[PDB]
């Protein structure tokens, strides 16, 4: 019982309402960076990009599409990662310019901000615009959460490479709404998680991964997701 492919879990933790996500993506990425000739820094954001919005998308009560980007007066004016509910999901990148070889995010893009945007089947559209104040598209992400939002949510994120061939993860804990969770408890939980090596993350399969983090902990474990690449 047991393969290798890219998957989302889903996990609550019972006494503490707060639930939280890991994720692998190395698959669905070898794929969405295959057929171009992108320079490490940007195979980096968008392994980036699409993890959080993977990780963002399993987190929303929603049935339908959800695009996020990256916008911007950067050498690569635009990134961005299309998907469902169904965690289907594609992107591409646009460089226009010089890319310097080891480069940061803000110097990546422009001034631009980050645009989630999503279009549920049927009904409202919902438009998120983040500005990229944090230096971490997680952090930008994180925080976003804490203002426009109003809910607490750590991104754990990592980006390497398994096999030569480049790979992706990440984490998340996130208040459960409205059951007045202790802040802290979860600070205690993300310092724990915060502890996580994307060397783990990217090779051991992912209920180790958890209990070799959450195993003194009250765990609701989910059934769990595929990530997979779309046409």
């Amino acid at each position: 019982i047991m393969p290798q492919h890219d998957q989302l879990h889903r996990y609550l933790f019972e006494n503490f309402a707060v639930r939280g996500e890991l994720v692998t993506v190395s698959e669905t990425l070898q794929q969405i960076l295959e057929n171009h000739d992108y320079p490490q820094p940007v195979k980096n954001v968008l392994a980036e990009l699409l993890v959080a919005t993977s990780l963002l998308t399993a987190t929303l009560k929603f049935d339908g599409d959800i695009t996020v980007q990256l916008q911007g007066d950067g050498p690569m004016n635009l990134a961005v990662i299309n998907g469902n509910n169904n965690q289907q999901m594609r992107g591409v990148a646009r460089v226009q310019g010089e890319i310097p070889e080891n480069a940061d995010l803000k110097t990546l893009v422009g001034n631009g901000y980050v645009v989630i945007t999503i279009t549920p089947s049927e009904g409202e559209r919902y438009q998120g615009v983040v500005g990229l104040e944090g230096d971490t598209l997680a952090a930008d992400l994180e925080d976003y959460f804490m203002r426009s939002e109003e809910l607490p949510t750590r991104l754990f994120i990592r980006t390497g490479d398994v096999d030569g061939k480049p790979a992706a993860g990440g984490m998340l804990l996130q208040v459960m709404p409205a059951q007045n969770a202790q802040q802290d408890d979860f600070d205690h939980l993300a310092t724990l998680t915060e502890t996580i090596k994307t060397e783990e993350l990217l090779t051991l399969p992912a209920n180790e991964v958890l209990w070799r983090l959450y195993h003194e902990e009250e765990v609701t474990v989910y059934d769990p997701q595929d990530v997979e690449f779309k046409c």
